[PDB]
Parts: C-alpha cells; structure tokens; sequence
C-alpha cells in the first residue's frame, strides 16, 4: 500500500492544469485522513474523462502526492497536448539490429515478471536453433556481438516488451510495423507467426547470415530514394541498390564494398549527410542472393497465420496487404527494399498517430517523425527503452507516455479495482 503509484491528472491548457493541480493539492491536503491513495490513483483513472493536456504524478504517500502536484502547480512547463483521442492502440514500430546494448535486459528480467516469462519460454527454443544462452547475452557485461547472437537477442527484447505493455500494462497494439528482423517480432505481436516459430525464423535466418558475413557494405545518405536511384542508374552503377526507404528525406543503400565507401565520399563532398554504416551483411540486396534458396528451405515449415492486428508490411509492394508469414515471405523480407516510411505513412493515412518503438535503444524514431512532417501530421514517436536508462518500476514509464500522448489503453490493467472518491471536478472548459 506504501509502494509509489501513479496518478493521472489532465486539462485543456498548461495553466489549465497547473490550476487543476493547484486544486487537487489544496483537497489532497484536506482529505489525507480520510482517502486511500490506491482509491485516489483509481478514481483519476478511471472515474475522470481524460483530457487533452495530460501529467502524471508518481508518489509513494499523499503528503508525497501534495509536493509534487504543488511542484506541477509552481513550474512554467509546456505540457504538450495528446495526438491521439484515445480511440486507437498505439502502433508498436519494431526496429532492426544496431540497438543493442550491454545488459540491455537485466533491468526489465527483475522488474517485470512478463518480460522473465517471454525471455523463459525464448531461451530453450533460442538454445536448440543458434546454439546459446538468450538471457546470458542479454544480461552479460559487453554487448552482444555476431549476426547470429544480435539477431535473436533483440528480437527477444522485442516480443518480451511487446508481451509486458499488453498484459501488464493493457496496451494492446492499434497496428505493428517492423522494419527488417523487426518484422519477425511483429508477426509474434499481430499473430500472424507463434512466437516460437518466429524465434525460428530469426534464428535460422542470422545463422544462414553468418555464411555471408563480411559481403559487402551499407551506407545511410539523406536524399529521398527516387533520387538515389536516379544517381545509381546515372552513375552506370549495378552492384548497388536502395536497401532501405526510411523517411521521405532519408535512404540506406547497400551491396559492394568499394561502390558503397565511394558513393558516401561523393556524397560527403557535395555536403549531404552520408555515413558508412557497419554490417556485417548488406542486407536488402544482391549481396544475400547465395543464400535465399537455404534460407526458403530452413523456412518451409514455418506455419502463417491470418494477422489479428493491423500489419502494415515493409516488405509487400502495398503496406495495406496483409502478409501470408510463410517461408517465401521471410526471403522477401530479407531481400527486398524495406519500405518503412511507406508502411508509417500508410498506418498514419488510416489516422494512427501514437507510435512507440519496442526496442531495446531507439532507432526509427526520427523517420517516424519525418514522415508525419511531410503528411502534415502531428504524432507521437516513442521509444519503449533507452540505452542504459534505469528502469526501478519496469515499464511504467513507457504507460505514462503512451497514456500522456493519446494512446487507447485498457485503465483496469494498471488500476484494477477501488472507490470512486469525491475529488475535484474541474469545469469542462
């Protein structure tokens, strides 16, 4: 009972709710005696509309609670309005490799029993496919190196975000997006693969990679992609090619080694932001070729379902086609331009504008606000965790962040049962 909750607290304006703070501060400090904190946390809740300009007060007690909703009332912050009407789940983005990071999971394996769980039922499955201990690398002191290890570990992180945020938290997915590997944990969170059977497919995939590990090389360049293609077929070059569509504003290429590093030299010296990317696989080019038929083969078992949840596909030509998550399905993943923005601009077309990033460090959350810019939108683009930030009360940070920007969310998860208390009521104005 002693232990901090969060409370909920939201108005039309910052000063609006900074007078709204005010107020439940001066009631708080009155009714102290006479209210439980657990029944004042469920009434802001669930018993208040929740409006536009939206905080969050984390206290262990009341006199707590009346310090830092007088630390609210006394600020000059800008609470930023939600983006969302609370009529659509957020979009989890699930990125690719590079957000990796040493004990990247240790934190979240004590703080959130669901995240131990995934990562309990992962780690057999992970030890008969590659071969290695999944809770031993994402706790160990270095970071986890090796196309076969990354791979895996990540995608662990992944679902076992995914899995914390919906029975922990009630957040249920409006729609996923993943961007490369990313779309194997977004296949477990839609339904549309067994969460087994997509450690399988990401297993499997990254041990075939390390076959060809050292082919090539990738390179990010900030040209929109119809003009680095324009360069590519202008410049009588073939071994190279757009791997990756992230933003409007933004492209990655990939194929030889040579080609890549003098494309980036050209482009550095007519001042565009190029930089050479290290892979340890060009991926999303001729470079994976040699092992696409090993690749179907290891994946012909793997048995699709029908997606329950929106899945706007980087992969298909059209994001709006619902995937058929088979064998033929990861090859084209694997091989095929990833076209996240369009998959982002569709999922923001249809009036999705919470996104949050379940990744172990942000990596996408830029070109999700790059692409909301150009659709004249404005949205939210979170990330789920941050490399080395602590995390004591697990995932509730993320909660409060999904709840502050719009998301729709089920309050009963996080606030399951009290009494509807007599607290302040502020005009609908």
């Amino acid at each position: 009972h002693s232990s901090p909750r969060l409370f909920m607290l939201s108005s039309t304006s910052s000063d609006a709710l900074r007078q709204t703070a005010r107020q439940l501060a001066t009631w708080v400090e009155e009714h102290q005696d006479c209210v439980a904190a657990s029944d004042l946390a469920y009434t802001l809740a669930r018993g208040r509309a929740h409006r536009p300009v939206r905080t969050a007060v984390v206290a262990a007690n009341l006199p707590e609670l009346v310090e830092g909703l007088r630390e609210v009332a006394d600020g000059d912050a800008l609470y930023d309005a939600a983006v969302g009407h609370g009529d659509r789940g957020p979009v989890w983005v699930f990125s690719g490799q590079g957000s990796q990071w040493a004990a990247m999971g240790t934190q979240l394996l004590a703080s959130e029993p669901v995240f131990a769980a995934t990562i309990a039922k992962l780690e057999p499955v992970i030890a008969a496919e590659s071969g290695f201990s999944v809770t031993e690398a994402i706790t160990a002191q270095q970071t986890v190196t090796g196309i076969d290890k990354v791979q895996p570990a990540v995608f662990a992180v992944q679902v076992a975000l995914a899995a914390t945020m919906e029975q922990t938290y009630g957040v249920r997915p409006g729609a996923v997006v993943g961007h490369s590997m990313g779309e194997s944990a977004a296949a477990v969170v839609a339904g549309a693969l067994s969460l087994e059977d997509a450690a399988r497919v990401i297993c499997r995939r990254s041990k075939l990679m390390t076959r060809i590990a050292g082919a090539g090389a990738m390179g990010s360049v900030e040209l929109p992609a119809k003009q680095v293609n324009s360069e590519l077929m202008a410049r009588g070059i073939d071994d190279v090619v757009v791997s990756v569509v992230a933003s409007p504003q933004s492209t990655v290429i990939g194929g030889t080694s040579d080609t890549v590093r003098d494309l980036i030299a050209r482009w550095e010296q007519r001042d565009v932001m190029a930089r050479e990317v290290a892979v340890d696989v060009a991926s999303h080019s001729p470079q994976v070729d040699p092992i696409l038929d090993d690749l179907a083969a290891a994946l012909a078992d793997i048995a699709p379902m029908t997606p329950k949840v929106p899945y706007y596909s980087a992969t298909l030509f059209d994001p709006r086609e619902q995937p058929v998550c088979d064998g033929a399905y990861w090859v084209d993943n694997l091989r095929n331009t990833v076209q996240f923005a369009a998959a982002v601009q569709a999922a923001m077309e249809d009036g999705y504008r919470v996104f949050a990033e379940l990744s172990p460090h942000p990596l996408l959350t830029h070109a999700v606000e790059q692409t909301g810019r150009s659709l004249d939108m404005s949205v939210a683009a979170l990330a789920g965790m941050r490399r080395e930030q602590p995390l004591p009360h697990g995932l509730r940070g993320l909660l409060t962040e999904l709840h502050r920007a719009g998301a729709a969310l089920d309050y009963s998860a996080l606030y399951p049962a009290g009494r509807l208390v007599d607290a302040p009521l502020p005009a609908w104005g």
